């Protein structure tokens, strides 16, 4: 999965990212995912979850997406 | 209206929020909005949707969701 990608690299580089699903609201499902990066600044992604892990793929996706087009 | 909630929930407390859609891609795959707090430390929100208006009511959403989960 592309979080396997990004794992890879940050102990490479010595990086930490915060995966958690819902903000508190679990009960109602949001089906929304959010990734917090502790190394950089405090920077919060977006993922669907429209499928069994699309979320987590969503959000590693937009990450390194981002990172490309700047 | 998410935007507009937003709007009004943001000027009683003064915080305001930056946001810069990117022009690129095209509706044929879907759009992202990218939120920059300024007055607030920097932290970038990346939010998106299907068609223009889409993308601008999640990433506006997600402003809210942040707080209930930090």
């Amino acid at each position: 999965d592309y979080i396997q990608l990004l794992s890879e690299i940050a102990k490479e580089q010595g990086f930490n990212i915060t995966y958690l699903d819902i903000d508190e609201l679990s009960a109602n499902g949001q089906y929304q995912c959010l990734a917090e990066l502790s190394t950089s600044p405090i920077t919060v992604c977006h993922g669907s979850g429209i499928s069994c892990g699309n979320a987590q793929s969503d959000a590693a996706h937009n990450a390194l997406q981002y990172l490309k087009i700047i």
